[PDB]
């Protein structure tokens, strides 16, 4: 009951479904689901509840936001998706990029995240600096996910499982390597690798390691490493909330 979703026309809903189908095909055919999940997450994760600025309002299309250091490489994702967007002028960029994130999780075998249309494309990007610093720890994660976005500790650990997909690139973030041996498969391998420690061929960031030493985050790591179904359930709920920060709040 925290949300009151807006009414959109049948044509809008039809466009969402047709765009979803095109996105499912492109994301699978181009093997770019991890990048598209990162696109949706960096679009949404800038929300600060105290000012109601940032969030999933289409601003990743804005070159000034693409130029943020944390968004290096997301210009590639925007350009890859633009041919589909051109076929769906009725849709907001805000909805379109969140739909791409939901599709990225689906096509890699993850949970089916509900999707509710109607986000507006806002004119101003957030200030740079809202997203998490990979070199910091649990206090910082709580400032970013909790104080800014309004999400719970469970949400932090579940969403960190997005690193089950993809990898870091030296020219984008400056880190280099994948968290998992199967980076196109949405599963609980991220948490299993965290628990087994550093090892040749795989990466862990300081922010990942902070989940192991924190007394509230660690039981959640243990749970998700042991129980993929529980991870999928909590991930679905957290991704839904993330994708709707500042949107349709009652
Ligand atoms: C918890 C704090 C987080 C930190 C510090 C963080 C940091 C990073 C960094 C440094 C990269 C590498 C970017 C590059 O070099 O290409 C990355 C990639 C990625 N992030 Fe996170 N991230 C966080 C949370 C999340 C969340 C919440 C999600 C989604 C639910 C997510 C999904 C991804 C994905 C899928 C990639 C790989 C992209 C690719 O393969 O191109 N991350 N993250
Ligand atoms: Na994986």
């Amino acid at each position: 009951m925290a949300k009151s979703y807006p009414t959109v026309s049948a044509e809008y809903s039809e466009a969402v479904e047709k765009a979803r189908q095109k996105l499912r095909a492109l994301i699978a055919e181009k093997s770019c689901a991890p990048l598209m999940l990162r696109l949706a997450w960096h679009s949404a994760g800038t929300f600060d509840v105290s000012s109601r600025t940032g969030g999933p309002f289409g601003t990743m299309k804005n070159p000034a936001e693409l130029a943020h250091g944390a968004n290096a490489g997301l210009d590639i994702a925007v350009r890859l998706l633009e041919p589909i967007k051109e076929e769906f002028p009725i849709l907001s960029y805000a909805d379109f990029y969140q739909l791409a994130g939901v599709v990225a999780v689906e096509v890699t075998g993850g949970p089916q995240i509900p999707f509710h249309p109607g986000r507006e494309d806002k004119p101003q990007p957030p200030p740079e600096g809202r997203l998490p610093d990979a070199t910091k720890g649990s206090d910082h994660l709580r400032q970013v996910f909790g104080k800014q976005m309004g999400l719970s500790d469970q949400d932090i650990v579940a969403l960190s499982g997005g690193h089950t997909l993809g990898r870091c690139h030296k020219e984008r973030s400056g880190f280099e390597g994948a968290w998992t041996s199967n980076p196109l498969v949405f599963d609980n391998s991220y948490f299993k690798e965290l628990l087994s420690g550093d090892k040749e061929g795989l990466l862990q960031l300081p922010s990942d390691k902070a989940l192991l030493s924190d007394p509230a985050f660690r039981p959640l790591v243990d749970k998700y490493a042991a129980d993929e179904k529980a991870f999928f359930e909590d991930y679905k709920e957290a991704h839904l909330k993330l994708s709707e920060l500042g949107f349709a709040d009652a």
